[PDB]
Parts: structure tokens; C-alpha cells; sequence
């Protein structure tokens, strides 16, 4: 059973489309397309909702939601939700895709994912980190939890991070993922968020040989403080 967003959102407010890599704020949402390569685009909207389409695409992530001054950690923040609706569309050359709510914390650097589908075939495997913490109940569904160190491009520069992921068992295309009880479970296993720098629903396809293609709606996106 589901929330009413999910009957009846639709996208409403200003936009703006976005066709290099750029961070900006479209009303009071935060907003970022980034890709590598390829013909591109994300349309965001002011009421946190977007759409992106990638064209012979490597590495694309269309994302919305909040952005922090890296000043506070999550508990001093506050409890925070994601509510998404996704509309898969047509997709080719797809290897791999996260969906959900996507990161990054400083004091430690870490980049995170909380992943409730993918545009891909299947659901990214083993090979998103090499500790594999297993199978936990978080947030009302079953998740697989796990650990990465990764060397590359970051919100510092170029340099060397932890990453954690939730990688959902079974997909969801609309409903709310609660933020803050993944990083509950995490601190649990040893994973712990420094200062606060981003939270948004992200949308990322790629392919590790490039040429991915595809469109994804977010009829509805909204990342808030609450509850």
C-alpha cells in the first residue's frame, strides 16, 4: 500500500533545463547534472521533482534535493526523508544505475548511497564495495549494506574517500526512504557520517564501455528535515 504522492504527483513550479555539468538552485531546491560524455540534460523543477535524459553516456547523475554548509552532522541537522516517484522510460546499453538518495559528508570525506532502484536490468552487485557488511532490516524493507574506499573526483578535489551503500533487496518506485535510519543502521557497523554536505534523490545510469542512453522521470522528489 502507498503514500498519495504516488496517485497523483506531477511536475509543477519553475524549471530550468541543464545541458553541461552544473550545480545550481532552481527555487529553494539544490540541483546538479554531472556526466562525462555524451548529449544530455536535466530539467529541474521548483518543487524538487526533475527529469534527465542521457545520450551515449558513460557515467550520468541527475540529482535534487538539499545542500549543507558541512558545518553539522546528521543527529545535529535533524531527521531526514526522501519521498521519489520514478517512471522508468525507455533505456538502452544500461550497465549500471543507482537510485534513491545519494551524498557526501567531510570530517570523515565520504560519499553515500541509499539505493531503492536502478535503470539498469539488474540491481548493482557485490562489486559496489569490497566489505560486504550482509542483509539488514532498515527503514520497514531489507537492505544489503555495504563499504568501498574509492580513489577519484570528489567534493574536495581529486583525492581518496570512503563510500557506503543500502542496496535495496527488491525495488520501490515511489514511497519515502528514511535517511537518517540508514545512517542509524550504518553507525551500527562501524560507518560513520561526518559533517552533512549534500542529501538529494539522484538518478545515475551508466555503461563501463559508454554508449548509454535512456530518459527517467521524477514526477515527485522532495528531501526535507522532519518528522
Amino acid at each position: 500500500e502507498f503514500q498519495s504522492f504516488c496517485s497523483s504527483a506531477s511536475h509543477s513550479g519553475q524549471s530550468v533545463k541543464v545541458t553541461g555539468n552544473k550545480v545550481g538552485t532552481i527555487g529553494g531546491v539544490g540541483y546538479e547534472l554531472w556526466a562525462d560524455s555524451g548529449n544530455n540534460s536535466a530539467t529541474f523543477y521548483s518543487d524538487g521533482s526533475f527529469s534527465c535524459t542521457f545520450q551515449n553516456a558513460g557515467d550520468y547523475l541527475c540529482r535534487s534535493g538539499l545542500s549543507f554548509d558541512s558545518t553539522k552532522t546528521p543527529s545535529q541537522i535533524g531527521r531526514m526523508k526522501a519521498d521519489f516517484k520514478l517512471v522508468k522510460q525507455n533505456s538502452s546499453n544500461v550497465g549500471y544505475s543507482y537510485v534513491g538518495v545519494y551524498g557526501w559528508t567531510r570530517s570523515p570525506l565520504v560519499a553515500y548511497y541509499i539505493v531503492d532502484n536502478w535503470l539498469s536490468p539488474f540491481p548493482p552487485g557485490d562489486w559496489v564495495g569490497n566489505k560486504k557488511h550482509g542483509s539488514f532490516t532498515i527503514d520497514g524493507a531489507q537492505y544489503t549494506v555495504y563499504e568501498n574506499t574509492r580513489t577519484g573526483p570528489s567534493i574536495d578535489g581529486d583525492t581518496t574517500f570512503n563510500q557506503y551503500f543500502s542496496i535495496r533487496q527488491q525495488a520501490r518506485d515511489c514511497g519515502t526512504i528514511d535517511i537518517s535510519a540508514h545512517f542509524d543502521q550504518w553507525e551500527k557497523l562501524g560507518m560513520t557520517m561526518g559533517k552533512l554536505h549534500e542529501a538529494k534523490v539522484l538518478g545515475e545510469a551508466g555503461n563501463v564501455n559508454g554508449g548509454a542512453s535512456g530518459t527517467a522521470d521524477f514526477p515527485y522528489a522532495k528531501v526535507y528535515i522532519g518528522d
